[PDB]
């Protein structure tokens, strides 16, 4: 299946920080067998509505594709780390 | 500013109902007087992770620029129908 995987990352992180989470992103997916079809550093963002209190984050975007039952152990993973605050993940089509 | 602007309609209506909530979109951003860069219409989409209990959305995406000043109105007046589930705007840079 075909997913998005959107990751908001610490956005007080600098580029060193950032540089080794990007690492960890990648080898965790390909260690769950992913194929990478696109990364995208959005960066810096905010948030603008809803309103939250802590708005901005770091933003990146993955394209993959990967089966639907390794989807779940893979998105956990990739949130376990502190400065990985949301991970959100889209399903391309549905039944 | 320039924002992202995430749209997730009913998954359940018609493509004539959808194409009403579609032109009611357009026609808000032009009243609220943003300019709109791209309009991708991402259909019917599922949320894998987190678990939600209603998944399924009709999701949309506009790319805009408007004035900061002039964002949450445009955002509330956007999901004040109630086939508009979820209304989600991201400023695409940050001070």
């Amino acid at each position: 299946m075909r997913y998005e995987v959107n990751i908001v990352a610490n956005p007080n992180l600098d580029q060193s920080q950032l540089a080794l989470e990007k690492e960890i992103i990648q080898r965790a997916l390909e260690n769950y067998g992913a194929r990478v079809e696109k990364v995208e550093e959005l960066g810096l963002r905010r948030l603008a509505y809803p309103i939250a209190k802590d708005p901005q984050g770091y933003f990146l975007w993955y394209q993959v594709e990967m089966p639907e039952d390794r989807v779940n152990d893979l998105a956990r993973e990739l949130r376990i780390r502190d400065n990985v605050r949301r991970v959100m993940v889209v399903a391309s089509t549905t039944p």
